[PDB]
């Protein structure tokens, strides 16, 4: 177990790895392989990376809620098959891609279960590169939840919601 987090492994026999609220940068080393539930809300984690995750292949929940977010590599759910829920709220995200999430999706649906992903309150860009994410929303995704998804930028769009946006206000100049 990390030296900041406290590792417990519940009733059910599933182990719950909760660092929040300690002032982390980074994602800790040797979080145990057994690792199904991760907690780091209340952190001051900026990168998630392809290697976030690595040996973590258990994770059914990751709590990254309230961070400083605002990159995450398209790469790092890559290996995430028993994923139920992530929960990147309250970070600093301008834009994530729609291959992020191909994995733990296609997962969840060969397993019958539910892939939630919580990203409310970022400071989107809604540009060509968020088109994708709107029209899901719009379209009534089960994956995404569309609490608090609204534009930061650009200027025009600041304040809308990205499921009220047409696809064509989405855009990229050079």
């Amino acid at each position: 177990c990390p030296s900041a987090c406290k590792c417990t492994v519940s009733l059910y026999g599933e182990m719950v790895v909760a660092c929040g609220g300690m002032g982390l940068t980074e994602i800790p080393e040797d979080i145990p392989h057994r690792a199904v539930y991760l907690v780091l809300k209340d952190n001051n984690i900026t990168k998630i990376t392809s290697y976030s995750f690595k040996g973590l292949r258990n994770l059914q929940g990751i709590d990254l809620s309230n961070n400083k977010i605002n990159h995450i590599s398209s790469a790092a759910l890559r290996h995430l098959g028993h994923l139920d829920d992530i929960d990147l709220s309250r970070n600093e995200l301008t834009s994530v891609s729609e291959k992020l999430f191909d994995f733990p999706i296609s997962s969840a649906k060969a397993q019958g279960r539910r892939f939630f992903v919580y990203l409310a309150n970022n400071p989107w860009g809604c540009d060509c590169r968020m088109a994708w994410l709107a029209q899901e929303l719009a379209g009534g995704s089960k994956t995404f939840g569309d609490r608090h998804m609204e534009c930061a930028t650009p200027a025009a769009l600041a304040g809308r919601g990205l499921s009220e946006i047409p696809q064509t206000s989405f855009v990229c100049t050079g």
